[PDB]
């Protein structure tokens, strides 16, 4: 089967909007086969360990509503995965789609030679949106690129000052490209690619005592710290809330040593935590702020790295010191400008706070009833996780929830934990259903384990 | 005009309003251009305004890009229309707002633009099938991402995961090379000014002259001797940002044989040369070389979507099977980017645009080389392959003069990141024959103007 | 500006001269200063004046006086409370070591390095029997920093196939100045100009076991597992910093728990200085690898040893050329070491080190009370001691004042002005009392000096 | 036994000038035992592979004459090993022993606080002995310490100028401490200890274009080369002679790129190649010269790093930046000064030119006659090598030479090669004996490869 035939077969599929039964049965086996032969057979296996029966091979087809997804069989799922923090303003949010639609009619990608208007507008808007002295935005295409940019700003500012050491925390996830992977803390994700960047070190998350010692020792030996990088709340780490006061203490510690503070809000950002940015909870201003995922409104890929003029100015003298080819393209800018408008207009952060309190209270109730299965439920706003007693019970919860057409999934740096990350637009009724779905799942799990 | 003390909501409202405008008034344009410049100075980068001043004359620096004109042209806020010989630096291979491409994206946007990353997502599966079929020999598996630097990051990681257990950690790249600006790709990238401020980079990255098989062999052999064995060699088939440097005949074939001999992986960076630009779908098809890993981006997104693809043999890509989360990316291979790439692949094959690049590139280069002969006064030489081309001038200034002059004649050109004497000529492969003649015409006109400028 | 031959000739005649009348003395001193400036390091002249009075800066040393003194070219005798920073544990020209070196010089000073050399095998036997527990094999080299290099290389060769590559040291630590040792050495000013050093060296505060556990734990979580931990039992160049009781034992257990190797650096604390033969004997702690030098050469030869368990050292068995050095374990060096071990054990010098050390520290602690004026505190263990002063200048003055009194002391590399007191373990009881009397008059003069201003 | 006991036995053995046949047997038995149990069992296996059953046990006991050694069984060996380049003025050279004795009577080790006069004298003498602008000496204890000082000198000089990279050559042996080992090029000596110092690269020895390339590529990528380090003739590499003009072109290349040139003459130095320093064959002045081995007259361990005032001055403001504890002690200096006197008085470097040519004439003659055994013979002054067809044949030669009481040994970075590296004081008569034995060895070797 030649390339031309495949693209042709592919374009027709793209132009369909519904599938008759045989078209659907045929599409499914294609997708599985091609996943096996040309994507990654191991994904099919993972999907199996977290589902029951032929559910593993559920093929997704379209958005059903703001908060639901429909597979090729017409089956509709309430989305509690949120694409791991992407779909904050729902699937195919009308305002974001319209913005992207309109801009596509003019220009989707720019020449990168001329001044592009929306980059300017998104930079102005993010300047306005962000705390304090954060003034300048570099645009890129992803969370990991966003962090690459932050690291490079820190390096360019700090290396002429003789500081080269970066401190991150264990449990941290910061991206998978090799620069970001150097801060990313999970052993498994790191070792096969060593050596990574030199001069990266890790302290326990949420522990200012340990961090203070890290910086002190680095100073004594002339390996002075250039920057500290952390998530305000560790995402892939299993939704780990630092003790109240931590972020502020990290901020003070960085001030004292003249280290930069990098906040990775790729997952906590754009309202997910009940505020626009998680750092607004303790009102901490980083020197550099990393955004992505939800910044594209569920429609476009985009990352943004926002820093003070003091830091960002290292890119002024030679503007080509850091670039990327698609970064801040018009479609992506359109999407993010829409998203920002939607979040503020509909006060989605406050909604995240209220829906989050509600779900977590529900999950904490269920935790009380099933301590044979559940360890604890935790979270802030619409970033939640349920930790289970062990991995297999976790994988069974995800499976039982999928069976009830509610999408959930695990976290990258914590195997016992299932995240709950719905769109901030999840309705009150859907919230209750998600609780009811979790209850049935736990009851079923009791039976399955009890007999076994 | 929109206040300094403006709420985020207000800014977003203002911006959403502008997005909805199909056409700009004169006084609307005057206001928008003022905002954009101001916000560039204050929120993007004041330096990029300074740069634009150095490749334009007078007020041209403030040119604000506004929309596609036709397939091969762009229109600024003033309504001025430009023939595009820049091509988003290798992006716009099938023109601006290519109908088939825009169509696919639009169609996919109606279903689901971004995926959950949990369920099996069909356009990923399909673009992987398509690419496996579009690529030489044993290239079978694809990883999808959002840019060329991500494509290269994935390539280096694949090599690393494959070679690490075999005890090999060293990477060989070439001077002049450009592979990205993320810190991993940047280790392979070769320009001193893009690298130094960010050192230390990845350890164990070394460089040899591009085109020099003996130099490479010496690198690999010496690394073998010292127990610093080479994991992979990474190179472009033709150095783009280096200034369109073509290697000697058989070099790629030779690099392949050299990699086979040493047990190194061969990575080909076709982020710029790929998707038909140099006269074939992939530049490695000119010598018929099969790399172990092939990097794609830029033009793969049809000039509508951002996308990167990293494609490898099953033998190499299998390092990702036991643990499919070993390497991931949030947005990678999302439905929009896939639809865009599938459409682009279809367009390219259908209209035989790789063959068009050969012919239109042959025509253009030939005319450029002719201008080179007539104006040795200003021009060092003209080189290229398919629609990837360069004019090298005798100065640095002359090249900026030429850029400035061509802009004045509403033809878009720009310089290369690793060569300050070179102006690239990188038009859509859909550039009409008429538009070619105009380009040479403008090139001649500019060279003439530049000649009399000296004689002031 | 003579010829090389002419220069060497002059030097040989000087080497033959055992006495210098007033004529030769001034010519010599003038030469030595001039050549230091032009061919050695003009900066040592600056430092020396920095810690001397008037024309004390130009004190050219000439020969040993007695066990515990040095005489300069002007016939000025100094009591040695410097000890070559831990070298002269058995005094200057100790007859038993001097003799053993002459006897060996008469036979063979250096060896072929191809035939089995007896004194290397004998010394290894002797150190096996002198060292704690499973410490069995010895690698011989020429200096403290060389012995640390061998120790890093052993740990590396052992832990590399086991997948561990990170090394933990302590701040305040000093392990040598060759670039491998320098990676574990902790003083910023000694390290910075020579970076990048070896990757994967990290530092925890000395004496803080919870801090060390966190570092090992975190390195583990991220897949940068610690191969080894290196430390001095007592930090020397750091300023005689004593760990809390049980800390060394806790480091041993922590290492045991993480499967990291323990490297104990006793280059300075070893050969009796702290009251035992090895400082690790106070708590009965067995390192996997133990480093020795300085005093191991009896004050006559340069030598270092790196001693390890058969477990660790066996990495060198299959390829005995994997780690070597050219002069390492030569007959002269071994002869000196064997004589030194004999003198220490026979004359019970570590027990003496305890007694004299206590006597001296008492003395300094009393002076500390009488002069909070000038003295922060005095601390020590055995004959490894330090007086810490208020100012770094107050202290330069103490050193400079003691020098006028023909008592020799000097600073410590890591800290700003702490004076180490590291006299031969053979300091007489009477000499001890003179050192305390001198310290007193020095502080007295310094106080008067602070007024009168 | 206790440690006191052992030390006592050892001090009795040291005082013994000669051995009873039973004392000899007991000493030999105990030496092999302690080598096995306390030194390295492998070195005993190594000796076996280069001796004929039983000879491996030989325990060396004393210098015989100036050019011979005597084992415990009174067996006397002509020394063509030279302690791998140590014994240039013979064993127990009377002028060197005398010097060391006399200084030992006064003060063997310095205080490191008072100015020690022989340090001054040796640094003066070295400054006189060295080419051109070489002026300042740092004294240490070995070749590898000498290379360490050289690397640090280059580092302290070049790091403030933005240059951190080092170029060495394949085949190179520069020492085994971890800084020097970073330059030392033999795979087998390097891998188990990696990661070494970052930024060390290797080009092939004697290839000038490959070095221009490496220097220029490093300039291009911003990894500018701080120093180039090389032996004038690779020693452990198998006596590898660069083409005429190579060394000088390397010096000019360094000038061109502003890299410091470090010449490692730890083995080639002090007369061995026919000149006092091998760099004198082409009148090259490095920025930093490294010396050791024979610098201590075959009596003391000593190393020296000599540099231009321009380079060495990096240690002037803080003379404590780089030290070693025993470096430059009166004994080592006395030995070094005596050795310089002997070599100059007796015209020994020149003797090495004549004797080397004469010995290489014999070996070249033998290579003609035994092409079944010998690939080629080569040398510069008294630094010679015989390359055989196999590693095997080489081992056999070393063994046959050992039976004949002529001591030779292989080279660390070359398996087919046997070094011939005698004192420069080797007599003409002994030169003829060495050639006779080599001839005999080859004969036995031949007739015994034929009974196979
Ligand atoms: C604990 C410790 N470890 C290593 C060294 C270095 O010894 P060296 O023989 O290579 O110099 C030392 C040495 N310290 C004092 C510096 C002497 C020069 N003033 C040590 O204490
Ligand atoms: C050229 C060269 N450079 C350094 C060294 C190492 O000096 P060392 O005094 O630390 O050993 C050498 C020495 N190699 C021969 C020793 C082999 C084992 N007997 C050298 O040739
Ligand atoms: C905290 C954090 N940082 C960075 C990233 C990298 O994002 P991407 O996968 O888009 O590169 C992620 C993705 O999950 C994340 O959760
Ligand atoms: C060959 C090559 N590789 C990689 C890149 C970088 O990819 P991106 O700019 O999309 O991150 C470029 C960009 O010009 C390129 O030409």
């Amino acid at each position: 089967a030649s390339a031309l035939a495949c693209s042709a077969h592919a374009l027709n599929l793209i132009e369909k909007r519904t599938l008759d039964h045989e078209e659907m049965k045929a599409l499914n086996r294609e997708v599985i086969e091609y996943f096996k032969e040309h994507v990654n057979p191991g994904f099919l296996e993972y999907r199996k360990s977290v589902t029951a029966g032929g559910d593993y091979g559920a093929v997704e087809w379209q958005a059903g509503s703001l908060n639901t997804l429909v597979d090729t069989q017409g089956q509709e799922f309430i989305d509690c995965l949120g694409g791991f923090g992407i779909f904050n303003v729902g699937h195919r949010n009308p305002v974001v789609v319209s913005a992207v639609q309109n801009q596509l009619a003019k220009q989707p990608l720019h020449s990168q030679e001329l001044l592009d208007p929306l980059r300017a507008m998104l930079a102005k808007t993010l300047a306005a949106l962000t705390p304090g002295k954060l003034k300048y935005s570099f645009f890129c295409n992803s969370g990991t690129e966003s962090v690459e940019a932050a690291l490079k700003l820190a390096k360019a500012y700090q290396s002429p000052r003789g500081k080269f050491t970066f401190i991150a925390t264990s449990g941290a996830f910061h991206g998978k490209s090799l620069g970001a992977l150097s801060a990313t803390a999970k052993s498994t994700f790191r070792k096969p690619f060593m050596p990574l960047l030199p001069g990266f070190r890790h302290v326990p998350f949420g522990n200012i005592e340990a961090m203070r010692t890290a910086l002190n020792e680095c100073k004594k030996t002339g390996d002075d710290v250039a920057a500290v990088i952390l998530e305000p709340i560790q995402g892939e780490g299993g939704v780990i809330l630092p003790p109240p006061g931590y972020l502020t203490a990290v901020r003070k510690l960085c001030d004292e040593f003249g280290a930069l503070m990098i906040l990775d809000e790729v997952q906590t950002g754009m309202g997910r935590t009940g505020k626009m940015f998680a750092c607004e909870h303790e009102n901490v201003q980083p020197d550099i702020l990393c955004l992505a995922k939800a910044l594209g409104g569920g429609v476009m890929p985009i990352g943004a790295t926002i820093a003070t003029e003091e830091v960002f100015s290292v890119l002024f003298d030679n503007p080509f010191l850091h670039t990327t080819t698609f970064g801040g393209n018009p479609l992506a800018c359109a999407a993010a400008l829409a998203t920002i408008n939607v979040l503020l207009e509909q006060n989605l952060p406050a909604q995240a706070e209220q829906k989050g309190d509600m779900l977590l209270d529900g999950f904490r109730q269920l935790a009380r009833e099933y301590p044979d299965l559940v360890q604890e439920a935790r979270g802030k706003g619409m970033l939640m996780a349920i930790e289970f007693v062990d991995n297999e019970i976790g994988y069974n919860f995800a499976s039982e929830m999928f069976r009830q057409r509610v999408l959930v999934a695990g976290t990258l740096n914590n195997a016992k934990t299932i995240r709950i990350e719905p769109p901030l637009t999840l309705t009150i009724e859907q919230c209750e259903l998600v609780i009811k779905a979790a209850r049935k799942a736990l009851a079923a799990m009791r039976v399955s384990v009890e007999e076994a």
